[PDB]
């Protein structure tokens, strides 16, 4: 029994994570067989408006200085794909796990492995928010620091660093270089647009809690699927689809309690607040936890 | 900037995690150099009242099955060091890390790498509580999974995971075997003690929150020592000591909040509550980050 926020072990991705240099500016990268991974803007000087071909136009290999630990790799080509630049060198990781690179969806969780100088300082879990950024914990030096999940041994990359926001939040890309959400890789206004609370990841919760001897927040009533998401939208809560309904569904089996049984323990608990008690110890509802999170927790899946 | 429930990076531990089988009960085992350390009631047939002299005195090598992966490693030796089994290897653990023992204080925090059938699951941070259980996520099988914390790159290990106690907490040894807390490895009546709030903890993350722009909990005031006190056992919060005020020096300083004008506003939050406010996306006093927690992550290092 407990209920944490758990990340998944992450030595698969330590023996990746390298240092990358150019000129006066050091960040993170990720090394995959020849080829190490970073954000792009490793290249400039200090980018009110970077035109990254001319950038990279003007480097040359030796430009880019990487360091696996101690050991300096040799960088024999360079290239851009999106947002990220992929420096190729002369040696294989030979620690490289089975892995991919997959695009999340919003609501999507994922472990960050935060690294400093190519060196991992910390681990810890998050979601992508509804409006694409992540409510991360990163400082100076971070960029190139990559999210993830494991799945058998296959490690399936989801997000690189590259910049906080003037909130406080933090925004990245896919492996690819693409960015989550409307932002780019430049000095601009840009800021985070208008954020939603999981649904699906609340319920999820909720019946991790029932798993766990939590129950005094269920009630008798069902409510229907049509009046449970006019309650959401009021309290700034995403619509409940069929889909979500659909995979909530071996946790409502395991625990007995219908899906739009507990969206009216859900609806209670948003018109009347919780009365001074606490849920898997929290006094809000939390929705950084996916239905998959909670079966892979309270059931005991390994990788 | 950002505050996440932050792990160690756990690879050096993964490569250390191996399956424990005597008999029908598997669990887990910790793999350094020729040694594999797991809990003694491996060798228990379920209970009452095992006398583990006589148990082990009636088992001989070829009883333990150890696993490592695939590879089984032949026992060559078998020993008791209080509550843990010490199983000799014939083959050392080339991925064996830097590592000490070391038994902690009630009140600091450690990462723990929860493991089934040898097999790494995921990692989280938790607290030593001033009870001396921890509030863990545990499941059947996790016994022998190990919490540790990470110094440069000398990993010291000091949790094993021994027991789930009726209330859902947790209970375990250090690496020598012996329990913290009062309790024993068998089926008795034992429970936990009545919990106190780790005091020193929560003005750490209080000046964690200060660091990164939650102000509205402060005031002009400041406090006595003995007047906060007054305060915290009136709230069952543990006495704070002026080795808890200088441990939180360095923060007091980046921050120029004495501690005792922080333990104002902790008084303050005490008796008032919260007024539906949040402090680092929390609805209630947060009490598992220590000082050092704070500074390492607020600051940076990497190991
Ligand atoms: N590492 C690193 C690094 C190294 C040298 C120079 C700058 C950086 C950098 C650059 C950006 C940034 C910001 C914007 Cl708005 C646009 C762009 Cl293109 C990049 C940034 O956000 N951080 C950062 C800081 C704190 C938390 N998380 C990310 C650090
Ligand atoms: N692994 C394992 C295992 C394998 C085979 C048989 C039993 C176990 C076991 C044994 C104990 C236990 C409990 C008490 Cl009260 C006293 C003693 Cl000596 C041992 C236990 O608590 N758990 C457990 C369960 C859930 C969460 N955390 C710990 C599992």
């Amino acid at each position: 029994s407990g209920f944490r926020k758990m990340a998944f072990p992450s030595g698969k991705v330590e023996g990746c994570m390298v240092q990358v240099t150019c000129g006066t500016t050091t960040l993170n990268g990720l090394w995959l067989d020849d080829v190490v991974y970073c954000p792009r803007h490793v290249i400039c000087t200090s980018m009110l408006n970077p035109n990254y071909e001319d950038l990279l136009i003007r480097k040359s290999n030796h430009n880019f200085l990487v360091q696996a630990g101690n050991v300096q790799l040799r960088v024999i080509g360079h290239s851009m794909q999106n947002c990220v630049l992929k420096l190729k060198v002369d040696t294989a990781n030979p620690k490289t796990p089975k892995y991919k690179f997959v695009r999340i969806q919003p609501g999507q969780t994922f472990s960050v492995l935060a690294c400093y100088n190519g060196s991992p300082s910390g681990v810890y879990q998050c979601a992508m928010r509804p409006n694409f950024t992540i409510k991360g914990s990163f400082l100076n030096g971070s960029c190139g620091s990559v999210g993830f999940n494991i799945d058998y041994d296959c490690v399936s990359f989801c997000y690189m660093h590259h910049m906080e926001l003037p909130t406080g939040v933090h925004a990245g890309t896919d492996l690819e270089g693409n960015f989550y959400g409307p932002f780019v890789d430049r000095q601009t206004a840009q800021a985070a647009g208008t954020d939603t609370t999981i649904t699906v990841n609340v319920l999820a919760w909720l019946y991790a809690a029932v798993i766990n001897g939590d129950r005094w927040f269920l009630n008798r009533f069902t409510t229907t699927l049509n009046d449970f998401n006019l309650v959401a939208m009021k309290y700034n809560y995403e619509p409940l689809t069929q889909d979500h309904v659909d995979i909530l569904g071996p946790l409502s089996a395991q625990t007995g309690i219908a899906v739009l049984d507990m969206c009216a323990s859900l609806k209670e608990l948003l018109q009347n607040g919780m009365n001074g008690r606490t849920i898997l110890g929290s006094a809000l509802l939390e929705d950084e936890f996916t239905p998959f999170d909670v079966v892979r927790q309270c059931s005991g899946v390994t990788f």
